[PDB]
């Protein structure tokens, strides 16, 4: 179903994460971690304290797709063999590891990026609540995920 997912996303904040390559997203999916440049690290740490859930939505540049989404479980902390100055490491719990093609989100506009389609945005761009909720609800359901343990972290 979608009910526990909607509960996790209630009053959440959402951020677009852009990566240059698939290897870094695969590592993030395997290890449950992400790292970003200081300008975005400071914004995510502020957001983590400010909201019940902070959601990162991932897209590999040139792939034409999102690769999934995850929820911050910590602020950053200060090794990971990323394919490239970076900040600390955020722990994340994956909510969906399935892909979503940009063609399926063409009806969603992000007010915080001039109402451009939600696929458009620099790494770290915040996605407004309604747009981000609907984007997450478009992903295929990931039946390998149990949101019970995520709910307990809130």
């Amino acid at each position: 179903g979608t009910s526990k997912l909607k509960y996790v996303l209630q009053d959440a904040r959402f951020f677009l994460i852009k990566s240059n390559n698939h290897e870094n997203v695969s590592l993030a999916k395997a290890k449950g971690v992400w790292s970003t440049l200081p300008v975005n690290e400071k914004k995510l740490n502020l957001a983590f304290r400010s909201a019940r859930s902070v959601i990162l939505i991932f897209s590999v540049r040139e792939s034409g797709k999102f690769q999934g989404f995850a929820r911050l479980s910590s602020e950053s902390h200060h090794p990971i063999h990323w394919v490239l100055m970076l900040g600390g490491v955020f722990k994340i719990d994956w909510i969906c590891r399935r892909e979503l093609p940009f063609t399926k989100s063409a009806h969603l506009t992000n007010p915080w990026n001039e109402h451009k389609p939600v696929k458009i945005g620099r790494d770290g761009q915040e996605i407004e609540l309604e747009c981000g909720t609907q984007l997450c609800l478009l992903f295929p359901p990931d039946e390998s995920i149990d949101l019970y343990q995520v709910i307990h972290k809130m």
